[PDB]
């Protein structure tokens, strides 16, 4: 791993072969699945001891064929609003107590009622496994089955999802909190596959239409019905190879408009968000920077947790990866020893690249006034030489991001003792901070590019010439300085 993996990928054929080999290397072995099955069997035994006629259904990463080494083992146990909430929570604590106190080998048992779908986190010591026990999630089961079915429908699915998942983990695009879940990312890949000119994957509406006799199923008021096998469904006529589809993925999701679109896997289509239409239809949908609709429960946005910074970092990293995919280093293999193809994508992100990927949130303001205020801040308030979404090239011959404290203190003392410089204000900012900058003091020391997107309005700062490698300091400083600059500039109206 991380060593054997590198040489395994570098040695084999073309890019697609690298993706497939990656799938073969990351996927669970027969022993891991056997162990998981045994643990699930034990859980089943104890839960049957407590709940006669209860079924333990593994869901999530285990049964969806997207499994990787060390992945979570998620178990669904199958057996007045706040009374219902409290009852569900009580049942949850019941199951949690059964886990914590009865079944052999399990430790680390923590009840999580506060989550969207309440769950009991558990760890099993002897097998060295961990996961979530869900009381009610019946949807995760069906959509997991939908994922495995998606893998069975076309062979390129698993390579694309595995490669893009590893890449996302590498670019810091995936995880908990503000980041994208593996499920959300998977649904994004599948959506991409649905929207290709020849479709690679069918729309979920088409699957529901096909369905089958007795294959009809309804969960929580939603239609989960799809064909159980891929044999009753015609294959894809899309001939595009793995690498081409990867590059197309990067380019596509780089060029998409995420705020103005709710991506539907059911209709295999982009539904306009603005204004109000999908939020009026399903009534439960939370709209945000990135909107990706669950194929079954349509009131649920799987990406709804994603902040503007995370979506921005996503599209930036995708544009960069698309810029790499066009290069010869990607398409063609290497003679001896050099990194090619998938390797630069899976390799860890440079701090400069990691910081330049995630943009800087700016105060709300009209695009023109915002750009004007920005270039005014760089030009006037800083020593930046600037030149002409929007973008500008900026050059700094000075250390201006650092040393402002000492200089400001010196100016404070000098002005405290006697007459200083300035223009009389009730809190003006620009000119004063410009003086603070100018009191800190022809090849450019550090040169960088600033870029603002139309929606949402955010500044992306990427390096150009950085001989001394001081760019990240500048980036942090800008993260702090620019928002308050625009903030004080908004109060001049
Ligand atoms: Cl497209």
């Amino acid at each position: 791993d991380s060593h054997q993996l590198a040489k395994a990928l570098a040695e084999a054929a073309d890019v697609g072969a690298q993706m497939i080999k990656l799938v073969g290397l990351r996927e669970l072995s027969e022993a891991e699945r056997q162990l998981r099955s045994l643990v699930v069997a034990l859980m089943q035994e104890v839960f049957t001891e407590f709940f006669p006629g209860c079924v333990v259904h593994p869901f999530g990463s285990s049964i969806n064929s997207f499994d990787v080494h060390g992945c979570d083992l998620d178990l669904f146990l199958d057996l007045t609003p706040k009374e219902e909430k409290a009852e569900g929570a009580a049942m949850l604590e019941l199951v949690g107590s059964i886990l914590r106190g009865c079944v052999p080998g399990v430790y680390r048992v923590q009840t999580v009622p506060s989550a969207r779908r309440p769950v009991v986190k558990f760890a099993h010591r002897p097998s060295g496994l961990h996961g979530d026990v869900s009381l009610s999630n019946r949807l995760a089961l069906h959509n997991s089955r939908f994922l495995s079915l998606a893998s069975e429908l076309d062979g390129r699915v698993r390579p694309l999802v595995y490669t893009l998942r590893a890449w996302a983990q590498g670019r810091g695009l995936s995880g908990s909190g503000p980041l994208l879940s593996n499920y959300a990312l998977t649904l994004l890949v599948i959506y991409f596959l649905q929207t290709r000119d020849p479709p690679v994957l069918p729309t979920v509406s088409q699957l529901t239409q096909k369905a089958g006799e007795g294959e009809q199923v309804e969960v929580d008021g939603w239609d989960c019905s799809f064909p159980r096998d891929a044999s009753r469904l015609e294959p894809s006529i899309n001939v595009e190879p793995l690498s081409s589809l990867l590059a197309q993925f990067f380019s596509a999701v780089s060029s998409w408009d995420l705020r103005g679109s709710l991506l539907s896997l059911r209709e295999g289509q982009a539904l306009p968000v603005a204004g109000g239409l999908p939020s009026n239809l399903w009534e439960g949908l939370r709209l945000g920077p990135l909107n990706l609709q669950d194929p079954f429960d349509l009131s649920h946005n799987v990406a709804a947790n994603v902040t503007s910074r995370v979506a921005g970092r996503l599209q930036n990293c995708c544009r960069a990866a698309a810029n790499y995919a066009r290069s010869l280093q990607y398409q063609r293999r290497s003679s001896r020893g050099r990194d090619w193809g998938l390797l630069p994508l899976l390799q860890p992100s440079s701090p400069s690249s990691l910081l330049s990927a995630t943009p800087i949130p700016l105060p709300l303001a009209p695009f023109t006034q915002l750009t004007a205020a920005l270039v005014q801040v760089f030009r006037e308030a800083l020593g930046c030489h600037i030149e002409q979404s929007a973008s500008w090239r900026c050059a700094l011959w000075h250390r201006v991001w650092q040393g402002r404290r000492r200089a400001r203190r010196r100016l404070q003392q000098q002005t405290k003792e006697g007459a200083g410089g300035g223009a009389g204000t009730r809190a003006g900012w620009l000119a004063t901070e410009a003086q603070v900058t100018q009191e800190l003091k022809t090849e450019p020391l550090l040169s960088f590019v600033a870029s603002v997107s139309p929606a949402d309005r955010m500044l992306t700062v990427t390096p150009l010439q950085d001989p001394q490698g001081l760019f990240p300091d500048l980036h942090h400083f800008l993260q702090v300085f620019l928002p308050q600059a625009i903030r004080h500039l908004k109060l001049e109206h």
